[PDB]
C-alpha cells in the first residue's frame, strides 16, 4: 500500500492512503488517537500511533502487551482490532506502530455530563460494562484502573471498555478505583473492577462523583463513611504498620443504609450497588453474576454474554532483550487478520 505523511499533534504520522481525513481525538495509553475515514469499508475509524513504542524496555514491552491484549479481545463491549500497520518495510526499519479500531464519539463522562439519565439508561450502560467484564474476567485480565474515561461510548450509548503496566516509567483520578488498589493491599481478584463500576453506576443515578478524595486518606474516609469500619480480617490485608494503625485508630461509622443515599433509585439499583461496593472483595459480586441481576431484566440474554478464550500471559514473567520484544512485536503486526466486516447474526 501507498503511505503518506500527515502532521498530526505535533509529529508526523505515516499511514496507508487507504485511511483518510485524519484529525486528533485525544490521548490513550501510551499513544495517541486520530479519528479516520477507512475508504475500504467507508467505516468510521479511530487510529492509535503508539509514543515511542521501542524507546526502552518498559516501552517496548508494553507494546507487545497491548498488541497481544488488543490482537485477543473480540467482544461487542471491549476494544478490539479493525487492523494493525506499521511504515516499516522490514524488522530492522520497525520502529512505529498503529493500531485501527471502530470510531466510537466520547466517553461516559459525555453521556452523564449533560443529561439527567433515565434508569433504563443507566441499565444499558451498567450492562454493557459488566458484558465487557464478564469476557476479559474469563480470561483472567483485570482491568485495575475502570473509570468513565476508560470507556468509550458512542452515539447510540454503545459502549466499550478500553485501557486495561507492570512498570512506571499525568495524574490520573483515583475516585473509582478499588480499595485494594489505591492502598496498595497485598492481594486483590478480579472484582476489584467491580468496585469500579459501582462507583460509575453511583454516579450515573445521582449525577455527583460518590468519593471525591482529595488524597488517598480522605478518599479512604470518604468511603468508610459509606459502607462502614471494616473488621480487623480486612487489616491482614495491608503490608505497612502504619497504614493498619491509622485504619484501626479511626472512630468506628457504621455502614449506611444505601436506600437512604440514592434517594429515589430504582430499588434494584440499589441493591445492586449494595452488592458491588463492599470492601470485603471476596464477597463482592463478580460480573456474570451481576450479569443475572434482575436491575438488567430487560437486557439479559445469556445467549449474547459470551466467554473469551484462553489468554496465554505466560510473557509477563520473562525479561527479554528489547530487540526481543520488537520482533515478537512485528512477528505479531504480520500475522494479524483483520475479522470479517460483519461477523454478528440474528439471535
Ligand atoms: N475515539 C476513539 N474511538 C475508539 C477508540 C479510541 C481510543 C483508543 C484506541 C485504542 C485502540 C485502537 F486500536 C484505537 C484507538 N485509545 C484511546 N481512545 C480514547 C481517546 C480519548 N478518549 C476516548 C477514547 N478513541
Ligand atoms: C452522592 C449522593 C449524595 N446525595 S444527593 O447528592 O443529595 C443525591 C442526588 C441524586 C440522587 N438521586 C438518585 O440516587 C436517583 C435519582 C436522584 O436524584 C440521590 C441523592
Ligand atoms: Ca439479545
Ligand atoms: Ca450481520
Ligand atoms: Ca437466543
Amino acid at each position: 500500500p501507498t503511505f503518506y505523511r500527515q502532521e498530526l499533534n505535533k509529529t508526523i504520522w505515516e499511514v496507508p492512503e487507504r485511511y483518510q481525513n485524519l484529525s486528533p481525538v485525544g490521548s490513550g495509553a501510551y499513544g495517541s488517537v486520530c479519528a479516520a475515514f477507512d475508504t475500504k469499508t467507508g467505516h468510521r475509524v479511530a487510529v492509535k500511533k503508539l509514543s515511542r513504542p521501542f524507546q526502552s524496555i518498559i516501552h517496548a514491552k508494553r507494546t507487545y502487551r497491548e498488541l497481544r491484549l488488543l490482537k485477543h479481545m473480540k467482544h461487542e463491549n471491549v476494544i478490539g482490532l479493525l487492523d494493525v500497520f506499521t511504515p516499516a518495510r522490514s524488522l530492522e526499519e520497525f520502529n512505529d506502530v498503529y493500531l485501527v479500531t471502530h470510531l466510537m464519539g466520547a466517553d461516559l463522562n459525555n453521556i452523564v455530563k449533560c443529561q439527567k439519565l433515565t434508569d433504563d439508561h443507566v441499565q444499558f450502560l451498567i450492562y454493557q460494562i459488566l458484558r465487557g467484564l464478564k469476557y476479559i474476567h474469563s480470561a483472567d485480565i483485570i482491568h485495575r484502573d475502570l473509570k468513565p474515561s476508560n470507556l468509550a461510548v458512542n452515539e447510540d450509548s454503545e459502549l466499550k471498555i478500553l485501557d486495561f503496566a507492570r512498570h512506571t516509567d499525568y495524574v490520573a483520578t483515583r475516585w473509582y478505583r478499588a480499595p485494594e488498589i489505591m492502598l496498595n493491599w497485598m492481594h486483590y481478584n478480579q472484582t476489584v473492577d467491580i468496585w469500579s463500576v459501582g462507583c460509575i453506576m453511583a454516579e450515573l443515578l445521582t449525577g455527583r462523583t460518590l468519593f471525591p478524595g482529595t488524597d488517598h486518606i480522605d478518599q479512604l474516609k470518604l468511603i468508610l463513611r459509606l459502607v462502614g469500619t471494616p473488621g480487623a480480617e480486612l487489616l491482614k490485608k495491608i503490608s505497612s504498620e502504619s497504614a493498619r494503625n491509622y485504619i484501626q485508630s479511626l472512630a468506628q461509622m457504621p455502614k449506611m443504609n444505601f436506600a437512604n443515599v440514592f434517594i429515589g433509585a430504582n430499588p434494584l439499583a440499589v441493591d445492586l450497588l449494595e452488592k458491588m461496593l463492599v470492601l470485603d472483595s471476596d464477597k463482592r459480586i463478580t460480573a456474570a453474576q451481576a450479569l443475572a441481576h434482575a436491575y438488567f431484566a430487560q437486557y439479559h440474554d445469556p445467549d449474547d454474554e459470551p466467554v473469551a478464550d484462553p489468554y496465554d500471559q505466560s510473557f509477563e514473567s520473562r525479561d527479554l532483550l528489547i530487540d526481543e520484544w520488537k520482533s515478537l512485536t512485528y512477528d505479531e503486526v504480520i500475522s494479524f487478520v483483520p475479522p470479517p466486516l460483519d461477523q454478528e447474526e440474528m439471535e
